[PDB]
Order: C-alpha cells, then sequence, then structure tokens
C-alpha cells in the first residue's frame, strides 16, 4: 500500500512543499520537526482551498508505565465533503519500531487511521489551534493511569491497555 493517495492529488502536493528549501530538509530529517511543521502544513492546505483545518494531536504509548509518552502532530482538513491528513513527518518512527512509516503521508483520515493501525497505544485529538494542539500533547510527564481518555479519539487499542484498564 501507498502513503499518497489519488484521492487528490498528493504526489503532486508532495512535490509542491519540497519546493521549499526549509520544509524539504524537514522532511529529509523530520525528527523534532512536526510541531513547527504544523502553521506552514496549515498555509499550504488552505491556499489550495481545503478548509475547517485542524491540528491534530498524537500519543503514543509503548506501556503503562512509560513517563513521557511518544507525542506527534499533523494537520487535517476538509475538501469536498471529505477529510484529508497531511503528515509530512510521520517517517520520523519508521527508525522506532514504526518501520511502515517510511515516508511523508498526505493520505484520506480514514486512510492515514489504517496506515497508523499497521504500523502500541495510539490516540488523538483534533484542534482548532496549533498552540492548543501542543500544549495538550506536551512532551512533559504523564501517568496513562489517570489521563481523561475523554475527547481522546484511538487508532489503536492493545490488548495490554484494555487489561490494564481493567
Amino acid at each position: 500500500t501507498y502513503n499518497l493517495t489519488s484521492d487528490i492529488d498528493a504526489a503532486a502536493y508532495l512535490e509542491e512543499l519540497k519546493q521549499n528549501p526549509i520544509i524539504n530538509n524537514k522532511i529529509m530529517n523530520p525528527v523534532g520537526q512536526c510541531e513547527s511543521l504544523m502553521t506552514p502544513v496549515s498555509n499550504f492546505m488552505n491556499e489550495k482551498g481545503f478548509d475547517n483545518i485542524r491540528y491534530r494531536g498524537i500519543f503514543i504509548w509503548d506501556k503503562p508505565t512509560e513517563e513521557i509518552p511518544t507525542n506527534h502532530f499533523a494537520v487535517v482538513g476538509n475538501k469536498e465533503g471529505k477529510d484529508y491528513v497531511f503528515d509530512v513527518s510521520a517517517h520520523q518512527f519508521e527508525n522506532r519500531g514504526m518501520s511502515n512509516l517510511n515516508g511523508p503521508l498526505i493520505l484520506s483520515a480514514d486512510e492515514w487511521v489504517c496506515k497508523y493501525r499497521m504500523a502500541k497505544l495510539i490516540y488523538y485529538t483534533d484542534f482548532s489551534n496549533s498552540s492548543i494542539a501542543a500544549n495538550a500533547y506536551d512532551a512533559l510527564p504523564r501517568e496513562l493511569e489517570s489521563e481523561s481518555m475523554a475527547g481522546k479519539v484511538f487508532v489503536t487499542s492493545p490488548r495490554w491497555f484494555n487489561t490494564f484498564k481493567k
């Protein structure tokens, strides 16, 4: 399967993003970049005629006792009644036990979820503001057992977490 949907001109959009030398370097070297890419990717999408732009804050938990979960960020937008996710730094995880995330993704929302599932406990929340997203899905210590799952959307629900929660 694929990283770039044909439902929209994702291949063209990726090339256009990569014509920007700063974005090109961040796609070549994505580790630590998802947060800084939110604003530029949103601007890009808006100018392409996507609307209802949201900022997707994500956690990836390996185990219940992890002190700081792994975070990630993507941008979601509507085009003609369907949501698409631009996640051009997904491949920051290629070398961290998610080898299937082997390039930038521009996918429908359902394809995006599918991609992460085929690649740990993963959940997200969409926000209207990128700094709100960043704050809610930050890199400070958090205890999974006492996190509110209110407003969390599960991508995965591993057996360990269902057992953990009881």
